[PDB]
C-alpha cells in the first residue's frame, strides 16, 4: 500500500532526480520485489552511489536496477533489453539477468520496471586505479582491458532496435549533439571562448566523420565505476550499465573510457590501445576530439586537468588524445 504514494511522489524530472538514490524510499520496494521474483532477499540492501536509475545492491545479494519515466528511463530501458538480449554468449565478462518485472500494474501510473542482475567481483577501475602507486600493474590491466574491448566490439549485432548493422540511432545522435555541442561548452565553460568560437568550423560533418566505416557493439558509457577489475591478477572481472549502447563507432567507445575512466591518462590510453592492437592514425587524435564533443554526456566532467586557456583545437586534441610524451 506504501508503494502507492511513494511511487506517485515522484512527477517532475525534478522530483525524480531528488529521490533517485534515496535509500530509505526503495529499500522497501526493492524487497518487496525481490519476493514477487521469488528471489532471496538479502539481509542488506543499499544504494551504491549516484546512478542514473534507481539501483540498490544486495550486500550478498544481486544488484536491482529500476527504470523510472522522466530521466530517459524508457530509452535507457530498452537499450539495455536488447543489449542483455544481444550479450547472451558474448566473451565478456557482464551479468546475467536474473529477472524481470514491475513494481505495480502500470495503466494509469507508471509502472516502474526494473531488471534483476548478478554482482560483478573485483573492484571497480575507479577504486583501483585510485589506489595505486603501482603504474606498471595498472598498464598491464589496462592492455587486457583493451583486449577485453576488442572483444565487446565485435559481438554479433543480433539486436531488433538498437543492436543492428542498420541502426541509424547512432548517427542521429551524433548529428544532434553536432548541432548542440558549441552551446553546450559555451555553457559548461571548460574550454577558452577563442577555440570555441573556432569549434563549429573546425568539427566536421557527420556522414564525413563515419564514411565507410563498420558498425561495431558500443558501450557508449565506459566509466571508471562501469568497470570491474582484479588488479592483482591483471583480470577485468566484469563490465555493467548498457543503457547507453550502440551499433556505432569504435571510437566513440574510447571517449569516456579514456577522459573518465582514465583521466586523461595518455599513457594508460597507449597501453589500452596497445592490448587491442588498434593503430594510431595521424588523423587519430583529431578524429577523436570531434568524437569528444559529439559525445552525448559531459565528458570532461571528470578529467582532472584544466583545459581553459586553450586557442587552435588542434593543440587541444594533441594534448587530449596524443600519443605519451
Ligand atoms: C539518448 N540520450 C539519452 C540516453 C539515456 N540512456 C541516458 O540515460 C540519457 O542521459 C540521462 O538523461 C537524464 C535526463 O533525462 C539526465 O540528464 C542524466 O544526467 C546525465 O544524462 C543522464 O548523466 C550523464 C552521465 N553522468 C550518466 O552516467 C551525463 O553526465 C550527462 O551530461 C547528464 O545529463 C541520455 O540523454
Amino acid at each position: 500500500q506504501e508503494s502507492l504514494l511513494l511511487l506517485d511522489r515522484i512527477d517532475s524530472d525534478d522530483s525524480y532526480a531528488s529521490l533517485r538514490n534515496d535509500q530509505e524510499f526503495w529499500e522497501p520496494l526493492a524487497r518487496r520485489a525481490l519476493e514477487e521474483l521469488g528471489l532471496p532477499v538479502p539481509p542488506v540492501l543499499r544504494v551504491p552511489g549516484e546512478s542514473t536509475n534507481p539501483v540498490l545492491v544486495g550486500e550478498p545479494g544481486p544488484v536491482i536496477k529500476l527504470f523510472g519515466e522522466h530521466w530517459c528511463g524508457p530509452e535507457s530501458l530498452a537499450s539495455e533489453s536488447e543489449a542483455y538480449a544481444v550479450l547472451a554468449d558474448a566473451p565478456v565478462p557482464v551479468p546475467r539477468l536474473l529477472g524481470r518485472g514491475e513494481l505495480r500494474p502500470g495503466t494509469g501510473a507508471w509502472p516502474w520496471p526494473y531488471l534483476v542482475m548478478s554482482r560483478m567481483t573485483g573492484t571497480t577501475w575507479r577504486s583501483a586505479m585510485d589506489g595505486t602507486t603501482d603504474r606498471n600493474a595498472l598498464l598491464a590491466l589496462a592492455r587486457e582491458l583493451g583486449r577485453v574491448l576488442g572483444r565487446l566490439h565485435r559481438v554479433p549485432l543480433t539486436g531488433n532496435t538498437v543492436l543492428t548493422p542498420h541502426s541509424e540511432v547512432f548517427p542521429e545522435l551524433l548529428r544532434e549533439r553536432r548541432a548542440a555541442t558549441v552551446e553546450d561548452h559555451r555553457g559548461w565553460g571548460y574550454l577558452s571562448p577563442r577555440l570555441l568560437d573556432r569549434l563549429e568550423d573546425w568539427l566536421p560533418d557527420v556522414d564525413t566523420l563515419l564514411a565507410g566505416r563498420e558498425p561495431r557493439f558500443v558501450h557508449g558509457d565506459l566509466h571508471g565505476t562501469n568497470i570491474f577489475v582484479d588488479l592483482a591478477a591483471t583480470e577485468v572481472t566484469g563490465i555493467v550499465d548498457f543503457t547507453d549502447v550502440y551499433a556505432g563507432d569504435s571510437r566513440y567507445s574510447l571517449v569516456q573510457l579514456h577522459l573518465n575512466a582514465f583521466r586523461g591518462d595518455r599513457e594508460i590510453l597507449a597501453a589500452l590501445l596497445d592490448g587491442a592492437q588498434w593503430k594510431r592514425t595521424e588523423d587519430f587524435a583529431r578524429e577523436l576530439l570531434a568524437f569528444t564533443f559529439l559525445h552525448d554526456f559531459e565528458v570532461f566532467e571528470e578529467t582532472p586537468l584544466d583545459l581553459s586557456g586553450f586557442t587552435d583545437p588542434e593543440e587541444l586534441a594533441q594534448f587530449l588524445w596524443g600519443p605519451p610524451d
